[PDB]
């Protein structure tokens, strides 16, 4: 997948960069 930005919980990303990576 990708999984980016995990300081605590999907910050700006949708869902641990997996649902909508784009």
């Amino acid at each position: 997948g990708a999984y980016t930005g995990l300081p605590n919980k999907k910050p700006n990303v949708p869902t641990i960069r997996t649902a909508k990576v784009q």
